[PDB]
């Protein structure tokens, strides 16, 4: 039968929607550095559970191994980043992915506009809106402790979505899923991620592991 879902459509805040446009519509050459931004926000949220952990825990019922997975998908062109990390209530999600100001925006456009190297971005506090640099839309899963699973969307333009997710449970964690940009497939090849790994993401204190699908 029928199944209903509920939507919430919200609006991004106005400096990181101009944030956003400025991302996806001007050129930058050292895009990469998108996946070390994912990559450190996995491992930031990896050693919060690991330190709530030590005083409760029962914090890890939820999945004791802490780790990031690396998922390519060249037949749906999407890069999947997953880590066993906190995870995200529905006021972390809607907070941190789009509504609330960050201090570093207006900075960190003035800093692009005067010739910047987009691997600056980090630094500012915004770094996952480089995922734009080479995803046309980035899906979030997140899965925090005493809280339901939520999915956030968006395909910039201004808006974003959220709503409980009814798909594959996650014990505990983040998935963020790229979907790429048809000129962007470079992210996908097990040597390019290899790559940019060890270029970028080489002092991360969780093991990685990259999945790659038989050819
Ligand atoms: C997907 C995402 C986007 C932005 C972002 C964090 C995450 C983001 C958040 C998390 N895990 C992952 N992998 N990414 S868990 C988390 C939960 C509460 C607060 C957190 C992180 O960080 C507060 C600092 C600002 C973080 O900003």
């Amino acid at each position: 039968p029928m199944e209903e879902e509920e939507v919430e459509t919200f609006a991004f805040q106005a400096e990181i929607a101009q944030l956003m446009s400025l991302i996806i519509n001007t050129f930058y050459s050292n895009k990469e550095i998108f996946l070390r931004e994912l990559i450190s926000n996995s491992s930031d949220a990896l050693d919060k559970i690991r330190y709530e952990s030590l005083t409760d825990p029962s914090k890890l019922d939820s999945g004791k191994e802490l780790h990031i997975n690396l998922i390519p998908n060249k037949q749906d062109r999407t890069l999947t980043i997953v880590d066993t990390g906190i995870g995200m209530t529905k006021a972390d999600l809607i907070n941190n992915l789009g509504t609330i100001a960050k201090s570093g925006t207006k900075a960190f456009m003035e800093a692009l506009q005067a010739g910047a190297d987009i691997s600056m971005i980090g630094q500012f506090g915004v770094g996952f809106y480089s995922a734009y640099l080479v995803a046309e839309k980035v899906t979030v899963i997140t899965k925090h402790n005493d809280d339901e699973q939520y999915a956030w969307e968006s395909s910039a333009g201004g808006s974003f979505t959220v709503r409980t997710d009814t798909g594959e449970p996650m014990g505990r964690g983040t998935k963020v899923i790229l979907h790429l940009k048809e000129d962007q497939t470079e992210y996908l090849e097990e040597r390019r991620i290899k790559e940019i790994v060890k270029k970028h993401s080489q002092f991360i204190g969780y093991p990685i592991t990259l999945f790659v699908e038989k050819e």
